[PDB]
């Protein structure tokens, strides 16, 4: 089996992107933020505390003649941002794309935290990391991929985010027509849960490359790119006028500025960035400082590979018995 899910920027900066899912039956369609970084399939529902869903799409799993309580279980997450949420647990049919997984754990929130009632466009997320990192008790659930992947045609899913466009999901095959190049495919770690991996250096604009080797983790859903110091102040000081704000929480740089690229290494081939996929737009409305899309990981402890990095390249996640992971340009 395969599936084919397009995947839409929530807004004009793709601060992160909705992929539709049918849940239950009959379908009761939910617009999901798949979420490579973590691995809870987790919904607003008729469950949710109704002061903390406003505009949101709902799951009634009362609605669903093939949904069914999964006894005793509960889920509790917090995310790198600050986020959270809560709640019981149902197991239901699921399809993504026309792949469809039945008994799938579908964990429905009784608690959110603000950021997510704020977002009226996400109604929940499902996640591609390890099942390891589920956060289902007392019995840890699988993704929506591990239960999927016995029945693709391969055991692989692709990530082709785009830039202010919208773009596609793949389960179970590699769509040769989107990508130019080969694709090099590099060695992952998962002892923490994540699609974790290696790259070999940076540079910034028509720079030199550096060869350095950057641990990291590939993350659709983090919008930014989160990297070491000294390459993050590398990048911002080929910007004339851009500083790192304490006030802001990070770089930020004259909206006036052409920002350069910024290329980074998978094995021997290059992956790059254009400037203008760095640019996260005024930091407040009117205002003529604006966001910039690379940022010090200095105190989150990991390098993130977000969206900004993720969307210059297509994405292969090879889940074979030995994980490995594939860039390609596009």
């Amino acid at each position: 089996s395969t599936g084919s899910a397009t995947t839409t920027p929530i807004d004009s900066l793709d601060d992160a992107y909705i992929t539709p899912v049918q849940i239950g039956t009959p379908a009761q369609t939910l617009n999901l933020d798949f979420d490579t970084g973590s691995s809870d399939l987790w919904v607003f529902s008729s469950e949710t505390t109704a002061s903390e869903v406003d505009g949101q799409t709902i799951y009634t799993p009362s609605k669903s003649t093939t949904a069914k309580l999964l006894s005793g279980a509960t889920w509790s997450i917090s995310y790198g941002d600050g986020s959270s949420s809560s709640g019981d647990v149902y197991t239901d049919t699921v399809s993504v794309g026309g792949l469809t997984v039945t008994g799938q754990a579908v964990e429905s929130a009784k608690k959110v935290s603000s950021s997510f009632t704020e977002d009226s466009t996400i109604d929940g997320l499902l996640g591609l990391a390890f099942s390891t990192l589920n956060t289902v008790s007392p019995t840890q659930q699988k993704t929506f991929f591990d239960n999927a992947k016995a029945s693709l045609d391969s055991p692989v899913f692709t990530a082709d985010l785009g830039y202010h466009a919208p773009g596609t999901y793949n389960f179970g095959f590699i769509d040769t027509t989107a990508y130019t190049g080969s694709i090099t495919y590099t060695a992952v770690s998962t002892k923490q849960g994540f699609w974790e991996w290696t790259s070999t250096g940076y540079a910034v604009g028509s720079g030199t490359f550096k060869s350095t080797s950057i641990d990291g983790i590939a993350d659709t859903g983090t919008t930014l790119l989160y990297l070491p110091a000294t390459v993050v102040s590398a990048y911002w000081a080929q910007v004339s006028g851009a500083k790192s704000s304490s006030s802001v929480g990070g770089y930020v740089f004259p909206c006036s500025a052409t920002l350069p690229s910024f290329t980074f290494g998978v094995g021997s081939a290059r992956i790059v960035i254009p400037g203008d996929y760095i640019d996260f737009g005024p930091i407040s409305t009117g205002s003529s400082s604006c966001f910039g899309g690379i940022q010090s990981s200095a105190g989150i402890g990991i390098n993130i590979f977000g969206d900004v990095a993720l969307k210059a390249a297509f994405v292969v996640f090879n889940g074979a018995t030995t994980p490995t992971l594939g860039f390609a340009s596009k």
